[PDB]
């Protein structure tokens, strides 16, 4: 026997349905989303982190000629400066003391505690949701994982179970993300090569011991003056630093639906959006026909007082005429009702005390016994509390909300003009038959 | 000086420009695309291959009953049967004929010979082109390599490159790749544990020797029947042998516009489509002043006689009366004309013959020496061969790709029409003028 429902995506929150069998007696079936992680697909364009600018110790010619040789060094800058005379501490390191050229080179690499501190660069894509499900129907329960996309199944060992695809997709992440020691950041950073002094990446590369390091500093060597020997140079502010100080607030703490953006890896966790179509196959060994679970005669609805709140603020009796002891499973058909207890102890001849919960201000709902159902009518009061930590079980319905006075008044009103405009319209053909007859 | 040029998007065929700032003499650009590699951007999914199917040694419970546990290994199969009476050589090995049990355990795993032979999925997306170019101006001839997206720039230690973004996107892979011992496949796979047995897929996993390989080949276990010990069992086809019969022609045979594929990393080299935009800031060192460079006093072009083609099978001869011996650069500023030498030696006066290509049926091009222009208006006739393996130097228009007398005899046939009604409505309006004057 294959069910097939609609379960809203909403962690925590158990969904209840009853199985009904045209021959068989009907069953509880309660699914619970124990987890869901979202996790997209991730690929590491570059690292970055506060770049460490070494200067090379220069080299002076005594008075013939340097020059700049081409290297692979990540922002590599070379210059050559003439009559210098540098002073170390006898104060002349060199002969001829006109045309005394001297090499300033200078470049960047990564700083020691680049290790830990560094921002990793990620392009996330299409992302796939995964669900951990824990399903009971009558007295057995098992725990499962499933990819919800409609085509990968999930098995326990008696139980397949086809889920998705989701109602409305949605991934909190943008196009280009980037993560640091765990925070994660929205924030579009230039594409590899693309590279901007003081600004986020302004030092790539593929790993941290990778020596593909790419540098685009702004760094430029200036002439000596003092005459001690000593090179200058003047750089931008790290971008990286920049970043880091005008980040914002992390992903962590703004993303919608509320749900964890968690690392290693990148995903989201227990993010509540949209609904998952899922199908059951329930073994056929679970079902037990009719004949053996009693069937009730007849059974009638009291409502006690209800309250549509966000928790089980409603409370119902069932009187109920039934053939011998049993296990009836009770369930609630209407969309804007839910009770706490699925399944109950069924006497002969008695009375149940029952607890549900609902959102509209009325009460119109049809409640179930092993298989037979009854309406119960009721109109409820507004909460006298206002603000609660649990989740609404339920959604108001499109225009299910209005009360049994609010229908009358307005179905008054606007039938006292439609009867209005029909007595003007059977004046008028009267007055012009009248007119004709007598023309 | 930044000059902005639309070089078009083929290897091996050299651009030639001519940039003429206003108080300097004109120079000479030729831009080549040496190689060009467009890499998309690229995440392993999985890996997968012809599955070992390891079966453990059973075990009976000699004279008792076993239980079926559960395990994480890929695609654990496990089965419990009743009396088997199982022999090994003597002739028994077990009493207790009655109550038996015997287990039958089943997986799969990766072939040894997976190491090399094994295919591995990929999702791609959009992929960013690298062009490597060299650039000649003046007497100075440079190598660069750059990405074209307009942002990201090039430099050689005084030429200053800014590429993109290229006009037309396209990638020659699907978003979902596959990719076999260096051979792509445009193949559309399971997603990661959307497994279907018998097909491409039927076994995945992160890494080759990752203990958590995810595996379902429908595998299903067989009472034994015989009196020997053994565990029978049937299976699904391996998938990735169906794939691998049915792959069809790789990429490398099947990617349009001669892109040639190549993996590790996977890519397209020599990918040809479109224009690039590439702005050029030429040192202000190459240019010299117009009274430098001989001015030449005026020039003379008679066209001999030259094929549309792509070959350089044009000729003309400029006649040039100058002032000094020097060195000017000749340049077509025409779309539909290409030259074959861009600096020619010219003296005070005399000839220089020269060669080009065209596409049009009708030479009507403009020529340009040390800035000097020159209409060569000529007539090509259609060329003798039929098929080059040299590419074509010229994109062909509508505007000029029609013969002059062509053009005559169109245009006079469409206006001996024009010339019908204008004369028709004349006579119209004169014949209304004398019915209105001599009514």
């Amino acid at each position: 026997f294959e069910h097939a429902t609609t379960v809203p995506n909403v962690p925590g929150i158990p969904y209840k349905a009853l199985v009904e069998r045209a021959g068989y007696a009907p069953l509880n079936l309660e699914i619970t989303v124990v987890s869901s992680e979202l996790t997209p697909s991730t690929n590491k364009e570059y690292v970055t982190c506060r770049f460490h600018t070494v200067i090379p110790s220069p080299q002076v010619k005594c008075c013939g000629s340097l020059e700049c040789k081409a290297s692979s060094k990540a922002d590599y800058t070379c210059r050559v400066f003439g009559g210098v005379y540098p002073f170390m501490w006898g104060g002349a390191q060199c002969f001829c003391d006109s045309e005394n050229t001297q090499l300033s080179e200078a470049y960047v690499e990564f700083a020691p505690d680049c290790t830990i501190d560094h921002a990793v660069a990620l392009k996330v894509h299409t992302a796939a949701l995964k669900v951990g499900l824990r399903i009971v129907y009558g007295n057995t329960t098992a725990h499962l994982d499933t990819f919800v996309n409609g085509v990968t199944p999930g098995s326990s060992r008696d139980l397949k179970v086809i889920a998705g695809p989701i109602s409305a997709a949605f991934s909190p992440f943008d196009h280009k993300v980037v993560i640091r020691k765990g925070l994660v950041y929205n924030y579009d950073f230039p594409e590899y090569g693309a590279m901007k002094p003081g600004a986020f990446g302004d030092i790539q590369a593929s790993s941290l011991d990778a020596t593909d390091i790419v540098a685009r500093t702004d760094i430029r060597l200036l002439k000596p003056s003092v005459k001690n020997i000593h090179v200058p140079y003047t750089q931008a502010v790290s971008g990286y630093e920049m970043w880091k100080n005008n980040s914002g607030r992390p992903l962590q703490e703004t993303a919608p639906f509320g749900c964890k953006i968690e690392v290693e890896p990148l995903r989201a966790s227990n993010c509540a959006y949209g609904h998952i179509p899922i199908s059951i196959d329930i073994p056929d060994a679970a079902f037990v026909r009719s004949s053996e679970s009693p069937t009730i005669l007849e059974v009638s609805c009291t409502v006690a007082d209800c309250i549509y709140s966000a928790d089980f603020g409603g409370s119902l009796t069932l009187q109920y005429k039934a053939d011998r002891e049993g296990h009836c499973p009770v369930h609630s058909h209407s969309t804007t009702a839910v009770l706490k207890e699925a399944t109950t102890h069924v006497t002969a001849v008695g009375s149940i005390t029952l607890h549900f919960s609902t959102s509209s201000p009325q009460a119109n709902f049809i409640v179930s016994l092993c298989g037979k159902k009854t309406t119960c009518n009721a109109e409820c009061k507004p909460p006298a509390d206002h603000i609660i930590g649990e989740p609404h079980k339920v959604d108001q319905e499109f225009q299910a909300a209005v009360s049994k006075t609010s229908w009358n008044w307005l179905l008054a009103l606007f039938g006292g003009a439609s009867s209005l405009i029909v007595v003007g319209l059977i004046v008028l053909v009267c007055s012009s038959m009248l007119i004709n007859t007598r023309r």
